[PDB]
Formats: structure tokens, C-alpha cells, sequence
């Protein structure tokens, strides 16, 4: 058991080991280790490439509204790095595509982007 969301964070996001972008981050109580999760959206999500369509629920949801990543989706997960500051996020095959039914590049969503 551990906690400690400030409020936002700018950080390099990893994705499967591999890069994805360098945005702000709100991440917040819900249900992980830290018991915080990132807010990550459909159109975001997409960005790195999670088939939003493959989850029979995010389809139905907002283009820009928080989804979970360890709920949505199975055996997906999400984690902060806060020695290294960076976002450590895994997605299984079942579920990457770019497609979104929407998608929303990290201009439009911008959350705290140095703001």
C-alpha cells in the first residue's frame, strides 16, 4: 500500500518497453499498486496504439473520456515510475490498434501541458 498523486506530472511515457510521448499526466486514486492511475482516454490511448475498438466497452465511452487501462482491457496495466519519473504502461496484442472511432492528438486533450 503506498499513495501520493501531487497533481499532475510531465514525464516520458513508455508503452510495452517501448517509447511513446514526453506530455503533462493526471493520474489520480482509483486501483493500482499506488492506488493511483493515470487519466488516459480513448483518443490517447490510440496514440500509443490500443485497439479501443477491441474492448467492448470503449467503444462506447467518449473519445475524450478517462478509461482505465487494468479494467477495460485485460491484462493491460499502468504504473508510475516516480524514482525515474517516467509512465510505465503494457498492453497486450488482443488489444492495439490505432483506429478509434474519434482519435485526439496531446494538442487537443492538452491537461496541464507546462499550464
Amino acid at each position: 500500500g503506498q499513495e501520493l498523486p501531487p497533481g499532475t506530472y510531465r514525464v516520458d511515457i513508455y508503452l510495452n518497453n517501448g517509447y511513446m510521448a514526453t506530455r503533462d499526466v493526471t493520474f489520480n486514486t482509483g486501483d493500482s499498486e499506488q492506488g493511483i492511475v493515470p487519466c488516459l482516454t480513448r483518443a490517447q490511448l490510440a496514440s500509443m496504439g490500443l485497439n479501443t475498438a477491441s474492448v467492448a466497452g470503449m467503444n462506447l465511452l467518449a473519445d475524450d473520456a478517462c478509461v482505465p487501462l487494468t479494467t477495460m482491457v485485460q491484462d493491460a496495466t499502468a504504473h508510475l515510475d516516480v524514482g525515474q519519473q517516467r509512465l510505465n504502461l503494457t498492453i497486450p496484442q488482443a488489444f492495439m490498434s490505432n483506429r478509434a472511432r474519434g482519435y485526439i492528438p496531446p494538442e487537443l486533450w492538452d491537461p496541464g501541458i507546462n499550464a
